[PDB]
């Protein structure tokens, strides 16, 4: 119904995602805006369309793979606990929910509401222990927005903008190719998003894997000569050498470190000592530092 | 191809569980057998059919939904970064498996071929940092059986005895009925799985609450009078009643603890002061106690 297969619901009340209460306490099951990063292993929901009714979804735990429905029939707490959907309107169980979008052609804001109530879910507080579950209130929209959701489709952390983009160092400065001792090497000590020598194009394989092609260059970046990534390579999609592979560690949306395949070590900012080598792309630590953080700017 | 759709793997070598490695390290994205407990959210795997070749199977992480391929074309690393399946048996990410039952008959205990390199899996460690992650290590069964995995089906971890059935309390007594100044409790003062009094069976519903009933009196547990729990119930299936309820919060396989639905707290042993009313269920716990952890016990 417009909602992603696969997703996570942050609250624009406190910035939180949705994420399965796992503690032994009585909240346990409940669904709590908790969790600060979209990673969190509990904050994943699956969308499930509705058999009969056109409009209607039914929304599970990733990581329990039961479906939300009411605590009890006493309670408007929402358990991510029913072994099977239940379409029926009139029981208490009834797990269909339908999401209504808070502005028209924005699918990524929405509020759901439960079906056999009626009611809004909010990110709901009553006090001690019940902070921040989801719940549902009432057939009135809430004064203090605490039933917006922001929708995040959870395949798209993991997909990049092809078409031009550059990264961003840790240092401010955007990745150019630039010439040092005969290499054509990349380095970050650009300024400006506009110059030619700044845009790359990322190629995400079928098997995960990532090719970059430098725009201006028009050779694949690779690793090679010292562990500096040049920019001399052919098409890795038909060569499949791993000096020219890389794979990702995506730490937020745009926020990644990239591990070359050849050497298995991340890339990252590099000053060698070496004359002329500032600030250039090596794969020089085995574990992910600050100067192997990249941001990818799109273009 | 046998394999339960979703999955927990365990090494055999070392009794931890097969589980995504989130950790930002060289080895991000590959599979560490280090879950100490199946409840960790990183180590649910789904299984797919292969589409034209009958036994094969594709398998991928529950957390990043991605399918388990090798590192590179030089790695027999298996990561869980897979876009697609790839069902080319000459490409070297292929990520078709050959689940391979090691007694005939028994689908609980397996080796896992990688189809392409026609090796088998292994826990394997290569010393510093490669410690116990799965390697299709070569055509040779292992001497130390690090290629052997139990496999355990994620959804049973929830379901329960179908049958007769007892619990056991921390005081290493049975749970059962016995009347007290007339009201019919349940009491952890049993020695002997024989006696009548000590039999109850379990009813999950679709929607995930739960309502005993004791055998012996033929009636269903209900929280009542001072929060005890009582054996005067009546199907709650079809009364609907909140105090006839329970949800669980599963520790591990048949160690439970359950969750009244009328007054949201635990049922624990407890002693109150009253005269004889001494290790009697009780409502009487917020969140997991020692008192509150029930042992299922099987008739």
């Amino acid at each position: 119904a417009g909602l992603p297969v696969i997703m996570c619901l942050k609250s624009n009340n406190h910035q939180k995602y949705l994420r399965y209460q796992s503690d032994n306490i009585q909240q346990y099951g409940l669904l709590q805006f908790s969790a600060d990063k979209i990673l969190d292993p509990l904050a994943q929901f699956e969308v499930e369309p509705s058999k009969t009714y056109d409009g209607l979804v039914h929304i599970k735990s990733r990581y329990t793979n039961k479906y939300l429905v009411r605590w009890s029939p006493n309670h408007y707490w929402i358990t991510a606990s029913a072994n099977e959907p239940d379409e029926n309107k009139s029981n208490w169980a009834c797990t269909l929910f339908k999401p209504l979008y808070v502005e028209e052609g924005n699918m990524k804001k929405v509020r759901l509401l439960h079906v056999q109530l009626g009611h809004y879910t909010q990110n709901y507080t009553v006090g001690g222990s019940f902070v921040s579950y989801l719940f549902a209130e009432s057939s009135q929209i809430d004064t203090g927005s605490k039933d917006v959701f922001h929708v995040i489709d959870w395949k798209s952390i993991f997909q990049f903008p092809k078409g031009y983009v550059t990264f961003k160092g840790n240092n401010g400065k955007y990745l150019g190719v630039i010439t040092i001792n005969q290499l054509p090497c990349l380095q970050f000590g650009y300024d400006n998003l506009n110059d030619p020598k700044v845009a790359h194009q990322m190629f995400v394989t079928s098997n995960g894997t990532i090719c970059i092609k430098s725009n201006y260059m028009n050779k694949f970046w690779r690793l090679s000569t010292d562990d500096w990534i040049l920019v001399d390579g052919n098409d890795p999609r038909e060569t499949n050498e791993a000096a020219a592979l890389f794979r990702s560690d995506v730490h937020d949306f745009n926020v990644i470190s990239l591990l070359n395949m050849q050497k298995t070590w991340f890339i990252k900012r590099f000053t060698s000592g070496k004359p002329g080598f500032i600030n250039c792309m090596n794969a020089a630590t085995q574990n992910v530092d600050e100067t192997a953080i990249l941001e990818i700017i799109e273009l």
